[PDB]
Protein backbone atom coordinates (compact mmCIF):
# COMPACT_ATOMS: atom_id res chain seq x y z
CA UNK A 1 0.00 0.00 0.00
CA UNK A 2 2.97 1.94 0.17
CA UNK A 3 4.36 3.07 -3.21
CA UNK A 4 1.31 1.31 -4.81
CA UNK A 5 -1.23 4.50 -4.11
CA UNK A 6 1.74 6.84 -5.43
CA UNK A 7 1.92 5.39 -8.33
CA UNK A 8 -1.70 5.44 -8.37
CA UNK A 9 -1.96 8.58 -7.43
CA UNK A 10 0.56 10.24 -10.22
CA UNK A 11 -0.79 8.83 -12.76
CA UNK A 12 -4.44 10.28 -11.53
CA UNK A 13 -3.56 13.70 -11.04
CA UNK A 14 -2.32 13.99 -14.22
CA UNK A 15 -4.63 12.77 -15.63
CA UNK A 16 -7.08 15.45 -14.22
CA UNK A 17 -4.52 18.17 -15.32
CA UNK A 18 -4.97 16.64 -19.01
CA UNK A 19 -8.42 16.96 -18.46
CA UNK A 20 -8.79 20.06 -16.92
CA UNK A 21 -6.99 21.42 -19.75
CA UNK A 22 -9.01 19.60 -22.47
CA UNK A 23 -12.53 21.59 -20.80
CA UNK A 24 -10.22 25.00 -21.38
CA UNK A 25 -9.16 24.23 -24.98
CA UNK A 26 -13.51 23.16 -25.73
CA UNK A 27 -14.00 26.93 -24.43
CA UNK A 28 -11.26 28.13 -26.62
CA UNK A 29 -12.53 26.54 -29.44
CA UNK A 30 -15.89 27.86 -28.93
CA UNK A 31 -14.56 30.89 -28.32
CA UNK A 32 -12.53 31.26 -31.38
CA UNK A 33 -15.63 30.17 -33.23
CA UNK A 34 -17.89 32.71 -31.90
CA UNK A 35 -15.20 35.78 -32.11
CA UNK A 36 -14.58 34.83 -35.72
CA UNK A 37 -18.31 36.10 -36.40
CA UNK A 38 -18.90 38.76 -38.77
CA UNK A 39 -21.88 40.14 -36.88
CA UNK A 40 -20.11 40.40 -33.81
CA UNK A 41 -16.96 42.00 -34.78
CA UNK A 42 -19.34 44.53 -36.61
CA UNK A 43 -21.13 46.23 -33.96
CA UNK A 44 -18.16 46.25 -31.48
CA UNK A 45 -16.29 48.08 -34.27
CA UNK A 46 -18.83 50.88 -33.22
CA UNK A 47 -16.93 53.79 -31.75
CA UNK A 48 -19.56 55.65 -30.11
CA UNK A 49 -23.30 54.95 -28.51
CA UNK A 50 -26.21 52.69 -30.73
CA UNK A 51 -29.99 53.33 -30.86
CA UNK A 52 -31.61 51.04 -28.21
CA UNK A 53 -33.41 49.06 -31.12
CA UNK A 54 -30.26 48.09 -32.43
CA UNK A 55 -28.54 47.32 -28.93
CA UNK A 56 -31.32 44.83 -28.25
CA UNK A 57 -30.81 43.35 -31.31
CA UNK A 58 -27.00 42.95 -30.48
CA UNK A 59 -28.24 41.46 -27.36
CA UNK A 60 -29.93 38.94 -28.96
CA UNK A 61 -27.00 38.20 -31.27
CA UNK A 62 -24.48 37.78 -27.93
CA UNK A 63 -27.61 35.44 -26.78
CA UNK A 64 -28.02 33.34 -29.08
CA UNK A 65 -23.96 33.52 -29.92
CA UNK A 66 -22.43 32.51 -26.51
CA UNK A 67 -25.50 31.28 -24.00
CA UNK A 68 -26.13 28.29 -25.85
CA UNK A 69 -22.79 26.42 -25.24
CA UNK A 70 -23.87 24.73 -22.02
CA UNK A 71 -20.80 25.69 -19.26
CA UNK A 72 -21.51 29.79 -21.00
CA UNK A 73 -22.22 31.40 -18.17
CA UNK A 74 -21.70 35.55 -19.31
CA UNK A 75 -20.12 37.69 -21.85
CA UNK A 76 -18.64 41.31 -21.87
CA UNK A 77 -17.81 42.81 -25.20
CA UNK A 78 -16.39 45.92 -25.36
CA UNK A 79 -13.69 48.79 -27.07
CA UNK A 80 -11.74 51.32 -25.53
CA UNK A 81 -13.54 54.44 -26.57
CA UNK A 82 -16.90 53.55 -24.05
CA UNK A 83 -18.69 50.81 -25.93
CA UNK A 84 -19.60 47.84 -23.83
CA UNK A 85 -22.10 45.20 -24.65
CA UNK A 86 -23.38 42.25 -22.09
CA UNK A 87 -25.46 39.82 -21.66
CA UNK A 88 -25.41 36.44 -19.18
CA UNK A 89 -27.51 33.85 -17.38
CA UNK A 90 -29.14 34.36 -14.29
CA UNK A 91 -27.28 36.05 -11.33
CA UNK A 92 -24.31 37.04 -13.20
CA UNK A 93 -22.03 40.05 -12.59
CA UNK A 94 -22.43 42.69 -14.99
CA UNK A 95 -19.18 44.85 -14.56
CA UNK A 96 -19.21 48.49 -14.79
CA UNK A 97 -17.03 49.86 -17.83
CA UNK A 98 -14.47 51.60 -15.51
CA UNK A 99 -13.68 48.55 -13.93
CA UNK A 100 -13.27 46.48 -17.64
CA UNK A 101 -11.12 49.51 -19.07
CA UNK A 102 -8.82 49.71 -15.89
CA UNK A 103 -8.41 46.48 -14.92
CA UNK A 104 -5.00 45.21 -14.14
CA UNK A 105 -5.54 42.50 -16.24
CA UNK A 106 -5.96 44.19 -19.39
CA UNK A 107 -1.84 44.42 -19.86
CA UNK A 108 -1.81 40.94 -19.68
CA UNK A 109 -4.69 40.23 -22.04
CA UNK A 110 -2.80 42.72 -24.46
CA UNK A 111 0.49 40.79 -23.99
CA UNK A 112 -1.16 37.61 -24.76
CA UNK A 113 -1.64 38.94 -28.49
CA UNK A 114 -4.96 37.17 -29.33
CA UNK A 115 -4.71 34.22 -27.33
CA UNK A 116 -6.60 34.05 -24.00
CA UNK A 117 -5.45 34.68 -20.43
CA UNK A 118 -7.48 32.26 -18.29
CA UNK A 119 -8.24 33.07 -14.45
CA UNK A 120 -9.65 30.19 -12.20
CA UNK A 121 -12.13 30.87 -9.41
CA UNK A 122 -11.34 33.60 -7.07
CA UNK A 123 -8.49 34.71 -8.96
CA UNK A 124 -10.58 37.70 -10.90
CA UNK A 125 -10.04 40.59 -8.38
CA UNK A 126 -13.28 42.22 -10.41
CA UNK A 127 -15.25 39.08 -10.12
CA UNK A 128 -16.96 39.15 -6.40
CA UNK A 129 -20.24 38.35 -6.95
CA UNK A 130 -19.56 34.50 -8.16
CA UNK A 131 -16.00 33.91 -7.07
CA UNK A 132 -16.53 29.82 -8.55
CA UNK A 133 -17.00 30.66 -12.36
CA UNK A 134 -13.70 30.62 -14.43
CA UNK A 135 -13.21 33.44 -16.55
CA UNK A 136 -11.27 34.04 -19.69
CA UNK A 137 -9.85 37.32 -21.48
CA UNK A 138 -8.95 37.77 -24.81
CA UNK A 139 -7.94 40.51 -27.45
CA UNK A 140 -10.37 41.05 -30.37
CA UNK A 141 -10.10 42.06 -33.54
CA UNK A 142 -6.85 46.03 -32.06
CA UNK A 143 -10.16 46.63 -31.30
CA UNK A 144 -11.76 45.14 -28.29
CA UNK A 145 -11.60 42.59 -25.16
CA UNK A 146 -13.67 39.21 -25.42
CA UNK A 147 -14.62 38.86 -21.41
CA UNK A 148 -16.46 35.18 -20.77
CA UNK A 149 -17.15 33.47 -17.55
CA UNK A 150 -17.78 29.71 -17.63
CA UNK A 151 -19.75 27.54 -14.78
CA UNK A 152 -17.08 24.97 -14.85
CA UNK A 153 -18.19 22.92 -11.04
CA UNK A 154 -20.18 20.10 -12.63
CA UNK A 155 -17.01 19.52 -15.48
CA UNK A 156 -14.65 19.60 -13.02
CA UNK A 157 -16.66 17.47 -10.05
CA UNK A 158 -16.89 14.32 -12.71
CA UNK A 159 -13.29 14.47 -13.72
CA UNK A 160 -12.25 14.26 -10.52
CA UNK A 161 -14.99 11.84 -9.75
CA UNK A 162 -14.27 9.70 -12.94
CA UNK A 163 -10.16 9.62 -12.88
CA UNK A 164 -9.46 10.17 -9.27
CA UNK A 165 -12.51 8.37 -7.01
CA UNK A 166 -11.49 5.22 -8.24
CA UNK A 167 -9.96 4.18 -4.62
CA UNK A 168 -12.03 6.16 -2.61
CA UNK A 169 -14.58 8.52 -2.43
CA UNK A 170 -13.39 9.62 1.17
CA UNK A 171 -10.52 11.87 -1.38
CA UNK A 172 -10.56 15.30 -1.43
CA UNK A 173 -9.22 17.08 -4.47
CA UNK A 174 -8.31 20.90 -4.90
CA UNK A 175 -7.56 23.38 -7.44
CA UNK A 176 -4.54 25.79 -5.84
CA UNK A 177 -2.79 28.47 -7.18
CA UNK A 178 0.95 29.20 -6.82
CA UNK A 179 0.17 31.34 -3.98
CA UNK A 180 -1.71 28.54 -1.90
CA UNK A 181 -5.57 29.91 -3.05
CA UNK A 182 -7.67 27.26 -2.94
CA UNK A 183 -9.85 28.03 -5.95
CA UNK A 184 -12.24 24.59 -6.19
CA UNK A 185 -12.69 22.19 -3.12
CA UNK A 186 -14.43 19.29 -4.47
CA UNK A 187 -15.74 18.79 -1.14
CA UNK A 188 -17.50 22.21 -0.83
CA UNK A 189 -15.86 23.88 2.63
CA UNK A 190 -12.66 25.17 1.62
CA UNK A 191 -12.83 27.36 -1.66
CA UNK A 192 -11.53 30.90 -1.40
CA UNK A 193 -9.43 30.35 1.75
CA UNK A 194 -5.45 29.74 1.93
CA UNK A 195 -3.99 25.57 1.80
CA UNK A 196 -1.13 26.71 4.56
CA UNK A 197 -4.36 27.43 6.98
CA UNK A 198 -5.40 23.53 6.78
CA UNK A 199 -2.25 21.46 5.80
CA UNK A 200 0.14 20.84 8.89
CA UNK A 201 2.99 20.58 6.89
CA UNK A 202 4.20 22.52 3.79
CA UNK A 203 2.80 21.30 0.11
CA UNK A 204 5.26 21.95 -2.72
CA UNK A 205 3.21 23.47 -5.22
CA UNK A 206 5.08 23.64 -8.16
CA UNK A 207 6.32 20.24 -8.41
CA UNK A 208 5.36 17.58 -11.03
CA UNK A 209 4.53 15.28 -8.57
CA UNK A 210 5.31 15.49 -4.56
CA UNK A 211 3.38 13.14 -1.99
CA UNK A 212 3.86 13.82 2.15
CA UNK A 213 1.75 12.39 5.21
CA UNK A 214 0.52 15.22 7.21
CA UNK A 215 -2.23 16.62 9.32
CA UNK A 216 -4.83 18.02 6.53
CA UNK A 217 -7.87 19.69 7.84
CA UNK A 218 -8.04 17.32 11.10
CA UNK A 219 -7.60 14.08 9.41
CA UNK A 220 -4.00 12.44 8.96
CA UNK A 221 -3.58 11.76 5.16
CA UNK A 222 -1.75 11.45 2.48
CA UNK A 223 -1.63 14.84 0.72
CA UNK A 224 -0.62 15.00 -3.01
CA UNK A 225 0.41 17.77 -6.06
CA UNK A 226 1.06 17.75 -9.39
CA UNK A 227 1.71 21.03 -11.18
CA UNK A 228 -0.28 21.70 -13.97
CA UNK A 229 2.00 23.11 -17.06
CA UNK A 230 -0.44 25.53 -18.06
CA UNK A 231 1.31 28.73 -16.77
CA UNK A 232 2.32 31.17 -19.00
CA UNK A 233 4.51 34.45 -17.38
CA UNK A 234 3.15 33.26 -14.11
CA UNK A 235 -0.17 33.48 -14.92
CA UNK A 236 -2.64 30.22 -15.11
CA UNK A 237 -0.35 28.26 -12.44
CA UNK A 238 -2.18 25.74 -10.84
CA UNK A 239 -1.73 22.75 -8.81
CA UNK A 240 -4.23 19.93 -8.23
CA UNK A 241 -3.94 18.46 -4.66
CA UNK A 242 -5.28 15.77 -3.70
CA UNK A 243 -5.92 14.99 0.37
CA UNK A 244 -6.84 11.03 1.59
CA UNK A 245 -6.96 9.73 4.67
CA UNK A 246 -4.53 7.77 6.07
CA UNK A 247 -6.76 4.73 6.97
CA UNK A 248 -7.66 3.91 3.59
CA UNK A 249 -4.14 3.40 3.00
CA UNK A 250 -3.94 1.32 6.46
Amino acid sequence: IEQNYAEQSEFTLKAIGRNINYVLKEANHFSESSMLREDIQQTLSINHEVDQVVLAEYNRLLQRTFLFYTPSYSVHLYNFTGQLYNQGKIGYERFTYESLYKSPQVSEVIKLNGKPLWLGPYEFTESSANPNLFTSIRMINNMGILLQQFQFNNELNEIFNYFGTTHSKAVRFMLVNQEGLIMMDNKGKLSGRKLSDYAGSPVVLGAEYQSRKMTFDQVESVVSVHHLALDDFGKMNWNVVSVTPWEYLS
